[PDB]
């Protein structure tokens, strides 16, 4: 009612994490690439 709702700070945060993790997978990538340096 009056507080309404405190969990939605929790939630935002949840999202934040995901997006975090999204980025070092992007990054991880970088790792993977040199599997072109074999290649050529």
């Amino acid at each position: 009612g009056s507080v309404k709702k405190l969990n939605d700070e929790v939630a935002l945060e949840r999202l934040k994490n995901e997006r975090h993790v999204h980025d070092e997978e992007v990054e991880l990538e970088r790792l993977k690439n040199e599997r072109h340096d074999h290649d050529y």
